């Protein structure tokens, strides 16, 4: 098919697959490129028609209108959605940036520990998207390390296809997710607590080895964590770590409160 | 007029006019409340039946649907774009703190001067913006202080109140020839406000200024040099090639965007 640059992000005409790197539920993703400008992107085709109800289709396109909306520096964009080929097609930024999971096994490697000093530095960035998307209604829903990504700068990236320009049971189960298959705007900030423990941790609060997926349920009823080192790692981040990581939703904090932390201890550990 | 969630940011219902924020050739901008989400927003509201031939409607749609598609941190997002009561409607990005122009009159009544520094951790953020809107084949039009926001965390949101890209602050060389607007008549645009964010003025500004001297002076390019002890000759030298009245010796953005990147990176 022939470029057409009046429709710029919005035909597939001005894009060329290269090659699918995922399949979900309802969804293929490709690596692209566009044709207008040499840009790689991610192309996600959703089957909303062949593969979902009436319900589903309309609440993911609402989700994905939202989406396309968010404006801010430590979001991955969504820059473009349109029905096409009888599918959904998602254009997506890839990200020049290394993944939070290759830093965490970097530092593993090296025997080492990420100093209190760059956890803040890295999560309150995080914390800047979070309250971004939870200030316009939208639920991210997979907050884990292959989703964060960070730069050659040291800016953060949040993304939720867990796939970078150049490398790539969910991850944290939350009590709600174990006992009532629930998900609200708290879910996340359970997520994020536990992603705040592994930057720290250098590995899941609920890690364990044997791990029964029932041991696994018990550990989490209980918030049954090892406790981070409290030589290396200050009282108010194990608190912001304990206060995430409750078993009641409406007992967590709300995003606002954890970026006023995250900023706090950014500006003081600076 | 009552409430749709449903119908998203796409209908006039799912929305409360607070007050007139702009006002344009062919347009009026108003700070409004979307009453699904309680977010602040901008609406522009465009009188493509009433003021504008069917040609200039047509040119106006097409801009809107490529603005649209705009996606940088750095530039005002354009949400929704609808036809309700007979007008192109605009749901944008409400910028409602400062602005590059309330920043230099207040360095101006202060007497003081804006740190280099200062002017490219603000100018960086500008030639990001742009870079994006011209790597999309997007022009501003319309790149001055008052259209250069500032969030309270001194993140910049170059917009453009009432839309003076269909209809100047920086009269160009290809105005004063008539000859019409460019992506290099952006980069005149984009070096008079790196000017006058080291002069706190206008590099064509006069206490009697008058059509017959403006015109002189942009024709030799005749602006105070500024001083040499407060600015680099690395920000002097960007000022000057973009102060250029030929616009194919100007220099395209991604440049400007990388002197400003690597002068940003060794400032801080």
């Amino acid at each position: 098919k022939a470029l057409r640059p009046d429709m710029g992000y919005n035909t597939l005409a001005n894009f060329r697959i290269e090659k699918k790197i995922g399949r979900g539920q309802f969804s293929e993703v490709y690596r692209a490129a566009c044709l207008l400008d040499g840009v790689p992107v991610a192309l996600k085709k959703v089957q909303i028609f062949d593969l979902m109800d009436a319900k589903a289709r309309a609440d993911c396109i609402k989700e994905i209108d939202l989406l396309k909306q968010l404006n801010h520096p430590n979001v991955i964009k969504y820059y473009a959605s349109f029905i096409e080929d009888n599918e959904l097609n998602i254009v997506l930024e890839l990200a020049d940036a290394g993944d939070l999971s290759r830093m965490i096994k970097h530092f593993k490697k090296q025997k080492r520990l990420i100093p209190e000093r760059t956890v803040w530095k890295y999560f309150v960035q995080l914390c800047s998207a979070l309250e971004h998307m939870h200030s316009r209604r939208v639920m991210h829903r997979n907050i884990k390390p292959a989703n964060v990504f960070i730069t050659a700068t040291g800016v953060v990236k949040l993304g939720d296809l867990g796939l970078g320009r150049f490398f790539s049971t969910p991850y944290y189960m939350s009590p709600e997710r174990i006992h009532e298959n629930g998900y609200n705007f708290k879910s996340d900030i359970w997520s994020l607590g536990c992603l705040l423990y592994e930057m720290a941790a250098l590995q899941s609060p609920f890690y364990g080895d044997k791990m029964n997926l029932y041991s696994l349920c018990k550990k989490i009823e209980q918030c049954d964590y090892p406790p981070l080192p409290s030589d290396h790692y200050s009282e108010e981040l194990r608190q912001l770590v304990n206060m995430c990581i409750n078993p009641d939703p409406e007992k967590r904090p709300d995003v606002t409160y954890v970026y006023d932390v995250a900023k706090r201890m950014h500006a003081c550990t600076a």
